[PDB]
């Protein structure tokens, strides 16, 4: 993906409820830094949803393009408010900028 593109769809779609920062605070949403290689449910000092809890999937490139095409969907019952990405070039360039920030 594009990163300068999924940097601006991150901050025009994600970042009023994520940060991605290290030690970045909960906002409405978790925060994302390190979100890579972890399972559901796991920032600490976040409050989920039993859904998003106990969805017991690994975030990664595969899991995100789908969840992110329709969070509703991939965990029902999520409290997370997004329609979702429906074009797949957006989606990789999101997930793009989310696997260099969320380490960074
Ligand atoms: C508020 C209006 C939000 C927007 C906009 C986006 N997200 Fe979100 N997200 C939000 C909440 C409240 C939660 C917790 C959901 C629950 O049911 O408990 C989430 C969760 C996620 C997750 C899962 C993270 C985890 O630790 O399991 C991810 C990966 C995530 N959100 C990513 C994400 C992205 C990439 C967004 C823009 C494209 C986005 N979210 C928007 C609240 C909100």
């Amino acid at each position: 993906g594009d990163v300068e593109k999924g940097k601006k769809i991150f901050v025009q779609k994600c970042a009023q409820c994520h940060t991605v920062e290290k030690g970045g605070k909960h906002k409405t949403g978790p925060n994302l830094h390190g979100l890579f290689g972890r399972k559901t449910g796991q920032a600490p000092g976040f409050t989920y949803t039993d859904a998003n809890k106990n969805k017991g999937i690994t975030w990664k490139e595969e899991t995100l393009m789908e969840y992110l095409e329709n969070p509703k969907k991939y965990i029902p019952g999520t409290k997370m408010i997004f329609a979702g990405i429906k074009k797949k070039t957006e989606r990789e360039d999101l997930i793009a900028y989310l696997k260099k920030a969320t380490n960074e």
